[PDB]
C-alpha cells in the first residue's frame, strides 16, 4: 500500500517551485513585513514544535501549510500510535535556508516523528504526500522537507 520515499527522493518528481509542485516563491515574510498577516500560529496539541530559536516561529505558517500539517498529524498517530508528528524547522526568520526557500514565507516545514526514529522517515514522507503536501522531499537523514503552494497558486488566474 504505502511505500516510503527513499533518501533524497521528492514527490512529485519535479522541481519544488514548478506549478505542479509548490509553485513560485513569493518572497520573504518577516515579522515587520506587511506579509506577516499571512501567517497564523499552529497550536495543534498533536504536533511537537522544536522551536530551537524560542521565538515560536516554527508554528507560524500559511493556512494551506496548517491544513496539510494537521492532516499529517492525524496519519502519523494512526501509523505509529503514541508517536507524534514533529516539526524541527518551519518559518525561518534567520536565513538558514537557500535563496528563495519556501521556509521564508511559512510554506515549508522540516519534520520528523516525535521519537526521532529515523527509520520511520521514509514512511513519514509518504504520509506527508498522502496528507496533501504539494512537495515532499526526503532532504536529509534528519528530516523530511514538506512544502505547499501559496493561495495565489491554488487558484491561479
Ligand atoms: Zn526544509
Amino acid at each position: 500500500k504505502l511505500t516510503p520515499l527513499a533518501y533524497k527522493q521528492f514527490i512529485p518528481n519535479v522541481a519544488e517551485k514548478t506549478l505542479g509542485a509548490s509553485g513560485r516563491y513569493e518572497g520573504k515574510i518577516t515579522r515587520n513585513s506587511e506579509r506577516f498577516k499571512e501567517l497564523t500560529p499552529n497550536y495543534n496539541p498533536d504536533i511537537i514544535f522544536k522551536d530551537e530559536e524560542n521565538t515560536g516561529a516554527d508554528r507560524l505558517m500559511t493556512q494551506r501549510c496548517k491544513d496539510k500539517l494537521n492532516a499529517l498529524a492525524i496519519s502519523v498517530m494512526n501509523q505509529w500510535p503514541g508517536v507524534k508528528l514533529r516539526v524541527t524547522e518551519g518559518w525561518d526568520e534567520d536565513g538558514h535556508h537557500s535563496e528563495e526557500s519556501l521556509h521564508y514565507e511559512g510554506r515549508a516545514v522540516d519534520i520528523t516523528t516525535s521519537d526521532r526514529d529515523r527509520s520511520k522517515y521514509g514512511m513519514l514522507a509518504r504520509l506527508a504526500v498522502e496528507a496533501g503536501f504539494d512537495w515532499v522531499y526526503y532532504e536529509s537523514k534528519a528530516h523530511i522537507h514538506c512544502s505547499v503552494k501559496a493561495e495565489n497558486s491554488v487558484a491561479a488566474k
